[PDB]
């Protein structure tokens, strides 16, 4: 009596002879349900009253026919609409402590989903935040652009190592230009590293991708098992349908890993992605995979903070511009005559000619090795030596003419209804390998940092083993053999600590244990003093590390007083005669703790470090003024200071053969940087030496430069720029560990996963 199961027929059988052929419309003969059962049905992605139980239509997008579940072509809403099942979205939160996977699903699939652009508007994505796990903000690496950041996510590498350093670049060795508009975007030579899809493939699993930076590229001569060449033409429902077809594949061909990228009427648009998301969840429920699949969603909440009013122009700084400039928020300057003049180009002159030019200046030029070490944006030919650090909300241009994502995770392997602390996206790749049970390729994340996101972590982190044992530097005589051309016109026994006195300074000044030398054949020895403990590097004739616990405060430094260390061989120690531009500085501030005689333990050749006159200014101000301010704020603080040698700017400590500059006429190396790690306690009620809970860290990797041009100190007193400079060079503990070859807190009564959490936390400013 209607169009049901009779769509396009010579049948006159109807209500009062109503028809169901395509000509019924113009005749007015259609049965009331014609359009819905026969016409709109072939063009929607959802079942309804008319479609439930329909006779299969070939022209149709999905199916609502009785055999659609067996045929695997139902619409996502089939079970809820046609079988009255409670949809995933309305259904209560899942408690699954183990993956409830269908037969064949040996290991739960991983879906990495990225979106861009409260709750009642987006119900599906909200249910995920609600039931699952979400991170406040997910820290993006420099430059903070989407395209490189997406490749970092899947590779675990910093842009300098994976190759995609910006959307636009020129490699001199290729003599090729990369841009997203170019065919060169597809050239595999640009793409370094090993993306998660390859890792899974190389390790037996199969991987698919419905768009993601580099998934439509034969990276290391291979594409993912299933991939789609980038195009914004395809509707979201068709993408989600394909994603589900891939999961409907036979075990043999069926991928274990999936990547899917998606990019007032803003809400209308967002709702379309939430609907597509809800389609994916419904599809999974209908497959019994909703409590099997581990799904991660990244929602870039980043906004364009730029304005045409907040733009800096190079025309204001140069009378003539003959250089090429990569414009915008992370600018880079190069020669126009490429490749010919690429390495000859005076990059140093450009930084100089742009340095402290205006008082209001909304950018700071840098040579890539002088850039803040935390950024890891220097070790690649693609990264031009000239780099401009533009202020937030500002842009820099030739002439007149940023990712911040919310990490969401749902699935049986993930912790339920948990808010997790912000982390860097470099960490994610190991998590992906753990979720997939594969071995991660060498990356920059620290394995086990994100174990707190997992119900049952696949990888259990372990403390790095020391490769060099401390040796020598025992107290033999209280009088030194060689004077070392040193002078103190005004004791050495105070350097002779007994087993009990040693244990006392170890308890107080090495509360989390001593840093471990993760360096092969590095000749060192520890020196024990009442107020401090240093780790003395014999070949460099200076201490690699120095440890001390400054207690909460309630005194000048002893002048013209210096003497040889009676424990350290003259062959292995610095002489006063080496100095006379670059002068000796105290790694450990002598006046920080104790009385006038406590200072004598610090007025020795073992506490001397080579410093530029201008650096010493900053160094001394921090130790005389800023440190005491912090020690009050934090109720004591454990300070670890030390030299850093990273001449090839690869973010690791230098091998001896890598150090290029020394103190004139000597073999004492000039540190490229200095580090200061402020380890105090989170619960301020306890001092750092007596803390049971978590520690609060504050690490600095400050460049050891001969002039303070960076700080632009022009007449200003230290109270105006030194702190600003120190804060400008903040970095993770792990950043230090890498640059030094030392390993911190190997004696803190917490699991390695938890310390790895702290060693990756970057302080916010
Ligand atoms: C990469 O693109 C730049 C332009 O963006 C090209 O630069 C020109 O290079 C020649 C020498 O090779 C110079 O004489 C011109 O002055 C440059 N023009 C500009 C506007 O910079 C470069 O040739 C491109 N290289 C490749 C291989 O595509
Ligand atoms: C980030 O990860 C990669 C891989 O662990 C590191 O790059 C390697 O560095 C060493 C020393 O320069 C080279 O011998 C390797 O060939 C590099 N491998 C790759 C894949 O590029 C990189 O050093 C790490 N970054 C930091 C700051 O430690
Ligand atoms: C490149 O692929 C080969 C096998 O095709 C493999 O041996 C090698 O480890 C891969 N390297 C990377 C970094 O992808
Ligand atoms: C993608 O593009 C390449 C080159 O245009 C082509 O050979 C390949 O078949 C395409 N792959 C897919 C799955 O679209
Ligand atoms: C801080 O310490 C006090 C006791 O000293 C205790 O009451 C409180 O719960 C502690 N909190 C944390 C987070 O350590
Ligand atoms: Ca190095």
């Amino acid at each position: 009596g209607s169009c049901r199961k009779k769509c396009f027929d010579s049948s006159h059988r109807g209500l009062e002879g109503c028809r169901c052929d395509s000509g019924c419309t113009d005749r007015g003969d259609c049965c009331w349900d014609f359009e819905d059962t026969c016409v709109k049905s072939t063009q929607i992605w959802t079942c309804n009253s008319f479609r439930c139980g329909e006779t299969r239509l070939e022209a149709a997008l999905c199916s609502c026919a009785d055999d659609c579940l067996q045929r695997k072509d139902c619409c996502t809403d089939y079970k809820a609409v046609c079988q009255g099942e409670v949809p995933w979205v309305t259904e209560a939160c899942a408690s699954s402590q183990e993956p409830q996977c269908p037969e064949g699903f040996d290991q739960p699939p991983v879906i990495l989903f990225s979106m861009d652009g409260w709750s009642t508007l987006l119900p599906n994505i909200n249910k995920l935040k609600t039931c699952g796990l979400h991170s406040k903000y997910m820290r993006a690496v420099y430059p903070t652009k989407t395209f490189p950041n997406h490749y970092t996510i899947v590779t675990g590498l910093y842009p300098e190592s994976h190759g995609i350093i910006d959307n636009n670049m020129y490699d001199v060795y290729l003599n090729k230009n990369f841009s997203l508009s170019s065919v060169e975007k597809s050239n595999p030579a640009w793409w370094s590293g090993q993306p998660i899809w390859l890792t899974a493939m190389y390790q037996g699993l199969k991987a698919a991708s419905y768009y993601w930076p580099g998934s439509d590229v034969a990276v290391n001569g291979s594409f993912p098992n299933i991939y789609r060449n980038y195009s914004n033409s395809v509707p979201y429902e068709s993408r989600i349908a394909t994603l589900l077809q891939w999961l409907d594949l036979p075990k043999a061909e069926r991928p274990s890993f999936y990547t899917i990228y998606v990019e007032a009427g803003v809400i209308k648009a967002l709702q379309l992605v939430d609907d597509a998301f809800g389609m994916l969840m419904e599809g999974l429920k209908q497959r019994n995979l909703h409590n099997c699949v581990n799904i991660i969603v990244l929602a870039d909440h980043g906004m364009d903070q730029t304005s045409c009013d907040r733009v800096e122009y190079m025309t204001d700084y140069f009378p003539e511009i003959n250089f090429y400039m990569y414009q915008g928020p992370a600018p880079r300057i190069r020669t126009r005559n490429i490749p010919q003049d690429f390495f000859t180009f005076n990059s140093e002159e450009i930084v100089r000619d742009l340095s402290c030019r205006k008082s209001d200046q909304h950018f700071k030029p840098y040579l890539t090795p002088d850039l803040p070490k935390r950024l890891h944006y220097a070790k690649n030919v693609r990264i031009d030596k000239v780099h401009l650090m533009v202020d937030r909300q500002w842009l820099a241009y030739r002439n007149k003419g940023s990712m911040e994502a919310i990490f969401l995770a749902h699935g049986p392997s993930f912790k339920e209804k948990t808010v997790i602390e912000p982390f860097e996206n470099i960490e994610v790749y190991n998590l992906l390998c753990d979720l997939l049970h594969i071995q991660p390729a060498p990356n920059n994340g620290s394995h086990g940092s994100l174990n707190h996101l997992l119900k049952a972590p696949f990888y259990q982190p372990s403390h790095a083993e020391e490769l060099s044992k401390s040796a020598g530097c025992g107290f033999t005589t209280p009088l030194p053999k060689d004077s070392l051309n040193c002078s103190c016109l005004a004791v050495n026994q105070r350097l002779n600590l007994n087993r009990g006195e040693v244990s006392a300074t170890e308890k107080t000044n090495l509360p989390f244990g001593r840093p471990r030398v993760i360096q092969k054949n590095k000749d060192h020895c520890l020196l024990y003093h009442r107020e401090y403990v240093s780790g003395f590097g014999k070949a460099m004739k200076m201490p690699m590390w120095s440890s001390y616990t400054v207690p909460k405060p309630g005194p000048p430094t002893v002048p013209d007083c210096l003497r040889a260390d009676v424990r350290v061989d003259p062959s292995e120690s610095q002489k006063c005669s080496f100095y006379l531009n670059i002068d000796h500085g105290f790694l450990y501030p002598p006046a920080i703790k104790g009385n006038n005689e406590s200072q004598y333990d610090a007025l020795i050749t073992s506490n001397l470090v080579p410093m530029y006159k201008e650096f010493k200014k900053m160094w001394d101000y921090f130790h005389k003024v800023l440190l005491i301010k912090y020690a009050i704020e934090r109720n004591g603080v454990n300070v670890v200071s030390g030299p850093i040698f990273d001449y090839n700017y690869d973010g690791h400590f230098d091998a001896p053969d890598e150090i290029t500059n020394y103190v004139a006429g000597t073999d004492v190396p000039v540190p490229t940087h200095y580090f200061v790690v402020l380890t105090s306690c989170k619960n301020k009620t306890h001092t750092p030496d007596s803390c049971p809970g978590w520690l609060d860290v504050l690490p600095f990797v400050v460049p050891h430069r001969p002039t303070n041009v960076e700080s632009c100190p022009e007449n200003k007193a230290e109270d105006l720029w030194v702190e600003e400079r120190f804060k400008a060079h903040i970095a993770r503990v792990r950043d230090v560990e890498l640059l030094t070859g030392l390993d911190f807190y190997q004696e803190k009564t917490q699991p390695v996963s938890e310390i790895l959490q702290l060693k990756t936390y970057l302080p916010t400013f």
